[PDB]
């Protein structure tokens, strides 16, 4: 008794969304809310930074929206296995925006469940080598031959 009936596949931009989003009324329809609605996206935009993200509303009829993504297209999520997490009072040593070859992969799995992929390389450059684009790296993928 529960079907997604709409996954606003759309896009938002990180501090600068407002009650007048592309959508406002295309989406008005879990019950009519707006403000939810950027308040948690400019709460987390704010929270972060500014920025563009694909939102992808998965809506079910019964009224009810579920759906978070953080940062532009893969970031949306590779954010987080990247290396988001500032800390405190720590020995030093570290770095932000660093994801690992399995990370990239399962992200990049699902990713490539029968679209044209089909090689783990390909989806994974994608999602791994997408993050380089965003200047994000691997954390690992080891590869030698010297025993």
């Amino acid at each position: 008794m529960k079907k997604v009936v709409a996954v606003v596949k759309l896009q938002l931009p990180a501090g600068k969304a407002t009650p007048a989003p592309p959508v406002g009324p295309a989406l008005g329809q879990h019950g009519a809310n707006i403000m939810e609605f950027v308040k948690a996206f400019n709460a987390a935009t704010a929270n972060m930074g500014d920025a563009i993200v694909p939102v992808e509303i998965t809506i079910y009829a019964d009224r009810s929206f579920t759906f978070v993504t953080k940062t532009p297209p893969a970031s949306y999520l590779i954010r987080k296995a990247a290396g988001l997490e500032k800390g405190a009072h720590k020995p030093g040593r570290e770095k932000v925006g660093r994801i690992t070859w399995e990370q990239v992969l399962e992200i990049a799995k699902q990713k490539m469940p029968d679209l044209n992929t089909t090689d783990l390389e390909a989806a994974a450059r994608m999602i791994a080598g997408s993050a380089r684009s965003m200047g994000v790296e691997v954390v690992g993928a080891p590869e030698v031959k010297d025993a």
